[PDB]
């Protein structure tokens, strides 16, 4: 059975990557979900006009991720999150997000 | 100083993801580079008319990744690799590749 990866890709106002990444330091319940394995928060290195921050989560299965998506802890973690496009999103540097999903065909860990 | 991620993104002809992923099962020395931590090989779940396979490598530093790029094992691992557009690559299902680089601002493993 294959592991699974979900990515949330955040398009951010230029210069806002660091303040955004720091919002992820404190866990808000994902660690309680059966099948959750790893989380990475990355800044893309490039010369673009907007920053890019990605949240990669690694799971035992896609079903495990879907259970998290349906969970109270997902909703809790995202309670106060806004997009710049939201009616009350004036202070948000997050222009948009897009979700990508992946089957993991192979993994090696030293 | 942060962990570092490099991605090689393979654009593949439709239906060739599995045969391409299986080429990565056999280690060819990347694991011997100081600073190498993890490798993932993923198939993107989408409805597009090309397959997409991503090779994600996780490192203690960007320096260690560059050291691997410059190594004899990188060259040996890739010596027989061709793109379809190469003179001797007609049967290769690999259409193109693109490299992406990321600073890891946060990591968690359960
Ligand atoms: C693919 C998975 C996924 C999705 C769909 C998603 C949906 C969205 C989304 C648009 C719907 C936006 C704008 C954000 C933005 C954020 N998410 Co997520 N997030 C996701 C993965 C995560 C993860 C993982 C965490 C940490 C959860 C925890 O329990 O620690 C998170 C928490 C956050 C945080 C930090 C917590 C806070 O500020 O209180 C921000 C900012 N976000 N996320
Ligand atoms: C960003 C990192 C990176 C780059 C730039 C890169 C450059 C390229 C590239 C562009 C010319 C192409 C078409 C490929 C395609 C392949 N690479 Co890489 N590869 C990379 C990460 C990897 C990794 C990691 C392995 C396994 C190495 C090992 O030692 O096990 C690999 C090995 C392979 C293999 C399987 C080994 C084999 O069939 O013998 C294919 C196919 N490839 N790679
Ligand atoms: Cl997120
Ligand atoms: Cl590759």
């Amino acid at each position: 059975a294959h592991m699974f990866m979900a990515e949330n890709r955040l398009q951010l106002q230029k210069g806002s990557a660091e303040e955004t990444i720091e919002r992820f330091y404190n866990r808000q319940g994902i660690e309680t979900i059966e099948g959750f394995q790893q989380m990475f928060v990355t800044k893309t290195l490039n010369t673009e006009d907007t920053d890019e921050v990605k949240i990669l989560t690694i799971w035992e299965s896609e079903d495990s991720f879907n259970n998290w998506l349906n969970s109270d802890v997902f909703k809790e973690a995202h309670k106060n999150v806004r997009l710049k496009s939201d009616d009350d999103g004036q202070q948000s540097p997050i222009l948009s997000n897009k979700v990508f999903k992946y089957d993991i065909g192979y993994h090696y860990q030293k």
